[PDB]
């Protein structure tokens, strides 16, 4: 399956792409503002994740420091990376089916839409100013808005006993971006696509 991850955004970005133990292609690439990247993700990739990292620095063999998303301090990402990040998540060729999402279960840092190019479904969004309507306590100084289960290490929070219910933090996500998972047991905002579609990731749609 063919991504094309897309800069829309003013500022510099470094895509990444992972699916927890492996790199997804190149795993992660720079991104000035308007360009575009296409990387090939194999069939049958379950638990694949797409995200942005802001304000990196990589010396020549690719090594460095991001303020959000940072996985392990590598540009080409073979982990995922450090919340706050927006995540365009996906599983593929899934009994014949593709399955895709946005989620701000881990934060949310770069607004993001997540469509297919193939033809079948519809896409996601979450495109509100979620960083500048952030709660005070869920800012992150790096930049980015944090969700509660990285600030603040509770069961309820974290869903840790598959028991939880929404939360004053959960709800200020949904509200802003409805589309979007808020917390681990949200009424899933999954989309079911036809197996084997393509898609395109832009960052700052709007």
């Amino acid at each position: 399956a063919t991504f094309e991850i897309v800069n829309r955004c003013s500022y510099t970005v470094w895509a990444a792409a992972s699916k927890g133990d492996a790199a997804l292609d190149a795993g992660g690439r720079q991104l000035n503002s308007g360009e575009s990247w296409t990387i090939n993700v194999e069939p049958g990739t379950n638990g694949g994740k797409i995200w942005a990292r802001t304000d990196c620095y990589f010396d020549d063999s690719g090594s460095g420091i991001c303020k959000t998303g940072d996985c392990g301090g590598l540009l080409r990402c073979k982990r995922f990376g450090r919340p706050p990040t927006t995540l365009a998540e996906f599983s593929l060729n899934q009994y014949g089916k593709d399955y895709i999402d946005i989620s701000n279960i881990k934060g949310f840092n770069v607004p993001m839409d997540f469509s297919p190019t193939t033809r079948g479904c519809r896409g996601v969004r979450c495109a509100a100013d979620i960083v500048g309507q952030c709660p005070a306590k869920l800012k992150a100084p790096g930049g980015g808005c944090n969700d509660a289960c990285t600030v603040f290490q509770t069961s309820e929070y974290c869903c840790t006993t598959g028991k939880c219910g929404p939360t004053e933090y959960s709800r200020f996500f949904k509200r802003l971006c409805p589309d979007a998972f808020s917390y681990v047991l949200d009424k899933p905002t999954t989309v079911t696509c036809p197996g084997s579609s393509n898609y395109r990731v832009t960052f700052c749609p709007t």
